[PDB]
């Protein structure tokens, strides 16, 4: 059935899965002194090449390839574009390893044909509540706790093989490479999310979208002024009506973060986090990076009430080719990341990153069921997508859990 993934420390089935009751490493423990100090080797044609994410012409060869190659949705009806400026965001946060971004170029010509991508992150992945409860019911505690303090990981994402290269079994050999230099810096753990099911995910959840836009959404028939919209004399003017926002937030105290609020943010943020099951840990350089606003990549907004940052919310852009459609080519996407909310309810927060995200010109907004996402879907109008993201480990047996368990969100 997997001609890789077996051969990895990876649990092999959801029964598996059901089984596993504590956190903690699968494979046998190894040390640096053991890892290959030679990359994996490849075909004489191919070279593998680490791109410098500081030089423009290494992030925009990489954006060439994803822009054409990397993920679309199983109708083929998007692919998504991320810009050059979102790369250098996502693949050069604090204390970022160069070794781990690999790419695959044909040494004739230096044709990107494949890459994947590394980052630190810090991750509480310890076990879970529900199975540290039954811990003390067998006894367990000790072994069951043992994993808590948060790990120095690697988080992978942008895995890509050209499409002409697809069914090689190429990205089997991407993967043991950006193992092999990630277990070389002492680390044998990774998180990494997916569309696809692969063996086996330690937790899954749906999509949602709100639309900003519905007449553009409507032109590239996501929508298409959706069935149920029909019976109606115009089905149009209701659909805008539906979706028709306030044009300027609600929440007094609204601004932009800036970076006198880093401390005051992570201290909500990580407050917030502790409560679930899998989640990172950010120091007040990554609480800089990851959520001080960069023109067109992520905007952040705090509610500030007598010079305290009591709220805040993030969302970024991803931009998505719209598959087969000259007409709109373009949907300008905009994706829910970390929030914390002390003083107004969750929907009330939310509702004014909508506010915000229409007013800079999204079409949708898009989010998955992790975090307390799900308690403002309805009052917010969000709709369940198709689609489904996946949350994996590498080397990290963990027990199954709901979606609203995990508090990482993945670019
Ligand atoms: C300690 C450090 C550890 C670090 C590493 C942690 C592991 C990280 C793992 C990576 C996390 C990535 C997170 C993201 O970025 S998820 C985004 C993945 N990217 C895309 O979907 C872009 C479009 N597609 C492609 O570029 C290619 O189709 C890819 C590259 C996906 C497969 O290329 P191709 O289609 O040319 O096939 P092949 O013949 O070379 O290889 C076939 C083998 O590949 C397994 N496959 C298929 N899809 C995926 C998938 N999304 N993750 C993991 N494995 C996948 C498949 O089961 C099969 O194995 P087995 O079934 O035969 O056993
Ligand atoms: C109009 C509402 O739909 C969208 O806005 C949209 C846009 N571009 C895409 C591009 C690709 C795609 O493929 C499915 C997919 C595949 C992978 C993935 N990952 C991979 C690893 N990193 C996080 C996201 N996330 C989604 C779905 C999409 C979707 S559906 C998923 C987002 C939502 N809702
Ligand atoms: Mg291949």
């Amino acid at each position: 059935a997997h001609a890789f993934w077996s051969t990895q420390p990876v649990p092999q089935t959801e029964d598996e899965t059901e089984k596993i009751v504590f956190a903690g490493p699968m494979d046998e423990p190894k040390t640096v002194a053991d890892i290959p100090e030679e990359p994996y080797p490849i075909a004489s044609t191919f070279e593998w090449w680490t791109p410098n994410m500081e030089a423009a012409d290494d992030i925009h060869a990489i954006y060439e390839l994803l822009r054409d190659n990397y993920v679309e949705d199983d109708d083929s009806m998007f692919r998504f574009n991320y810009s050059e400026e979102f790369l250098q965001w996502a693949l050069c946060p604090p204390n970022y390893i160069p070794d781990w971004h690999v790419a695959v170029r044909r040494k004739a010509d230096k044709k990107l044909l494949a890459f994947i991508a590394g980052v630190p992150v810090t991750l509480r992945m310890g076990t879970p509540k529900y199975m540290k409860v039954k811990a003390q019911e067998k006894g367990e505690g000790e072994e069951a706790a043992k994993y808590d303090e948060p790990r120095h990981i690697c988080e992978i994402n942008f895995l890509c093989v050209h499409k002409q290269l697809r069914e090689k079994r190429l990205a089997p050999i991407l993967i043991k490479e950006a193992t092999r230099r990630v277990n070389r810096t002492n680390v044998w753990q990774a998180v990494y999310t997916a569309g696809v099911l692969l063996p086996t995910p330690y937790a899954s959840g749906q999509y949602f979208h709100r639309s900003l836009n519905p007449e553009k959404l409507v032109e590239i028939r996501f929508s298409g002024i959706p069935a149920q919209y029909q019976k109606f004399q115009n089905p149009m003017a209701m659909l805008k009506r539906n979706y028709q926002l306030p044009s300027a937030p609600k929440n007094s105290g609204l601004r932009e973060m800036k970076p006198s609020d880093v401390p005051q943010v992570r201290r909500i943020l990580m407050n917030y986090l502790d409560s679930f099951d899998v989640g990172p840990v950010f120091s007040d350089a990554e609480i800089s990076h990851y959520l001080l606003p960069r023109d067109g990549v992520v905007f952040t907004y705090v509610v500030e009430n007598d010079k305290k940052v009591t709220d805040f919310f993030s969302f970024y852009r991803i931009p998505s080719t719209v598959i087969g459609n000259s007409n709109y080519n373009l949907l300008n996407a905009a994706y829910v990341h970390y929030y914390a909310a002390t003083s107004i309810p969750l929907h009330q927060l939310i509702l004014d990153l909508l506010i915000v995200a229409h007013s800079r010109g999204f079409d949708v907004c898009n989010m998955v069921e992790i975090l307390d996402n799900r308690s403002f879907v309805e009052q917010l109008k969000f709709g369940a997508g198709d689609g489904h993201l996946r949350y994996y480990f590498y080397n990290w047996a963990y027990p199954k859990i709901k979606p609203s368990q995990v508090a990482l969100v993945m670019l």
